[PDB]
């Protein structure tokens, strides 16, 4: 985000000549040049310069961002991080599932900026939103179905914790499908590959590279998602207030140590218990 802001605030020269590199030739009908090529060794090129690939110059390449606004070239820009960003995840990603996800999202976003187009994810995983009631509405009837009848100051703490809880959610990294199958039984793994895939897509890379639509966690998946991670989750949670339980102000210290434990097992109870009320899209509480 910091490299964005910096090639934002280059002059429009430079601004073209980092969008050519990743812009179609139109020097004539025939050339499919897809990206000018710098022809010197590895200040703005200037927009004579001929083409590694097509011997065209620059030019040619960048004739349509000529009269475009100021904002989108700084859209198409985004796109061009996101790309260099995508490219060093891909080299550097070990796990297979996780590596072509991220390669799919640099192909995605390199075909946008050599069609000026917004990217949109596409294919079998199908598209947001995938389950309803959503994890959000959920933990929310949670909190109303158990805790009503606490004290205005207990019930507030219970919100509290059920806004930290849905934070949490929002921003903390799933396992892979690999570390899901060494847990878990083998015929459920093929549908956490397919809601990790979907995860990464739509939530997860989207909050790195923000010219990728975003949606949260908590919004667009629902009660199986959470039974596949929440055991996990919580553990993760636990640990990590361990940790760094003494860096919290003393009031919100004992919060979590004497409430988010309690909150944490009565919310397993109804994401696992067949009998829970929670997850109907028709739940209310009495009049
Ligand atoms: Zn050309
Ligand atoms: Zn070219």
């Amino acid at each position: 985000s910091q490299r964005k802001a910096q090639v934002r605030g280059l002059p429009r020269a430079k601004k073209l000549e980092k969008l050519g590199v990743f812009s179609a030739c139109k020097a004539n009908e025939t050339c499919k040049c897809n990206g000018w090529k710098n022809p010197k060794p590895p200040p703005a090129a200037n927009l004579s310069e001929l083409c590694r690939s097509c011997e065209h110059p620059l030019a040619d390449h960048v004739s349509h961002l000529e009269n475009v606004s100021e904002d989108e070239i700084n859209r198409l820009l985004g796109m061009v991080v996101d790309v260099e960003n995508l490219f060093m995840s891909v080299h550097k990603e070990e796990d297979t599932d996780t590596k072509q996800v991220y390669f799919y999202l640099f192909k995605l976003l390199r075909k946008c900026i050599l069609q000026m187009t917004r990217p949109v994810v596409e294919g079998s995983l199908g598209s947001p939103p995938f389950e309803k009631p959503n994890i959000e509405q959920g933990v929310l009837n949670f909190v109303q179905y158990k805790f009503s009848h606490l004290a205005p100051r207990e019930r507030q703490t219970m919100f509290e914790l059920s806004k930290m809880f849905l934070l949490c959610l929002n921003y903390w990294k799933l396992e892979t499908p690999a570390q899901f199958r060494q847990r878990s039984q083998s015929e459920d793994v093929a549908t956490y590959k397919v809601n990790y895939t979907r995860w990464l897509c739509y939530c997860h890379v989207p909050q790195s590279c923000d010219s990728l639509p975003r949606y949260e966690t908590t919004h667009v998946f629902g009660r199986s998602l959470l039974r596949s991670i929440f055991t996990v989750t919580r553990r993760q949670l636990l640990e990590k207030f361990r940790v760094e339980k003494d860096k919290l102000v003393p009031e919100k210290r004992t919060l979590i140590l004497t409430h988010f434990p309690k909150f944490l097992s009565m919310l397993e109870e109804e994401i696992y218990g067949a009998n829970s009320p929670i997850w109907e899209s028709g739940f209310t509480m009495p009049p």
